[PDB]
């Protein structure tokens, strides 16, 4: 499961 995503996503 990555989780990268959320984070990458979670910045702007």
């Amino acid at each position: 499961k990555r989780i990268v995503q959320r984070i990458k996503d979670f910045l702007r």
